[PDB]
């Protein structure tokens, strides 16, 4: 087989993630994302079904992927001396939430809906399969600009889906949760709907709700954009501070607000001038 079935090609990006390229799988022209990872830059690791020591994110994305989206697929990966590089779909053109935001501010509502429905259900995709993503963000979100169409990437921080408590956390300090910053704990589906939460508001105002660990914990939200008074009571439902008291992905999904959502292609058709 070799690692030589695939034509690399630029640099889409970096950080601490690992590093990604530009690909496209020779055997038959279809375009793939290569994301390099270090053996040594690795914290957690697991073991792939056959029995055999792999990084998490390998793990997590194999379980994820097997059907279709929600999720930038694993076709295939393979190991060398010292990394881990990892052949990923590359659906195009495309560009992620926070660059998006950041070039056009806080979104219309129809357009956060759009956005934010097509996230949960890639959430729970995610949790069926039995994994949970733990750093849900805009940065994490690419957005098929033709097809209208979000994906999930970089489950580097991730965990296998579990009923009990975590007392581990490695993804964004500021989407974290307060129950978190407070006592180092946090069930999965709850601290997921706040992240869930977090990213709402972001879509909608154009900017995260909390910086400081002071302004998570007090779970007080002002609004800065004009916004209409069913998004911003899903909003405060999902950021309740008391996990309990925050909303099922059926709950948020049944909220007034989340009501004719736009398809895929109808929200590129008006929003993403495709
Ligand atoms: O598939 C992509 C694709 C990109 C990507 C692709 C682009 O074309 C681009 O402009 C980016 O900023 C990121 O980034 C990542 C990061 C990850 O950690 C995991 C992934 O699977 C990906």
């Amino acid at each position: 087989p070799l690692e030589s079935q695939y034509q690399v090609g630029p640099l889409l990006g970096s950080g601490g993630f690992g590093s990604v390229y530009s690909g496209i799988r020779v055997s038959d022209n279809l375009p793939v994302a290569i994301k390099h990872v270090e053996k040594d830059r690795i914290s957690d690791w697991g073991e792939l079904p056959n029995g055999t020591r792999v990084p998490m994110e390998v793990v997590l994305l194999k379980k994820v992927s097997s059907g279709f989206s929600g999720v930038i697929r694993l076709l295939d990966w393979f190991e060398r001396p010292d990394s881990f590089v990892l052949i990923l779909e590359r659906p195009e053109p495309v560009q992620d939430l926070f660059d998006f935001i950041t070039e056009r501010g806080a979104l219309q509502e129809e357009l956060a809906r759009s956005f934010f429905w097509q996230v949960l259900e890639a959430v729970r995709h995610c949790h069926n399969c039995g994994v949970l993503h733990r750093d849900i963000k805009d940065e994490n979100i690419l957005i098929d600009l033709n097809r209208g169409e979000l994906k999930l990437i970089d489950f580097g921080s991730g965990a296998l889906l579990k009923d009990t408590v975590y007392t581990d956390f490695d993804g964004t300090r500021v989407y974290s949760p307060p129950e978190w910053i407070r006592y180092h704990r946090y069930h999965g589906r709850s601290a997921a709907v706040w992240s869930l939460g977090i990213l709402l508001y972001d879509m909608v105002c154009g900017d995260i709700p909390f910086e400081h660990d002071e302004e998570i914990i007090r779970g007080q939200v002002f609004f800065r954009q004009r916004v209409s008074s069913e998004c911003q009571h899903l909003i405060r439902w999902c950021l309740a501070l008391r996990p309990s008291d925050r909303p099922t992905f059926e709950e948020i999904q049944n909220h007034p607000w989340m009501q004719d959502v736009l398809l895929p292609q109808e929200t590129a058709e008006i929003h993403l001038h495709s």
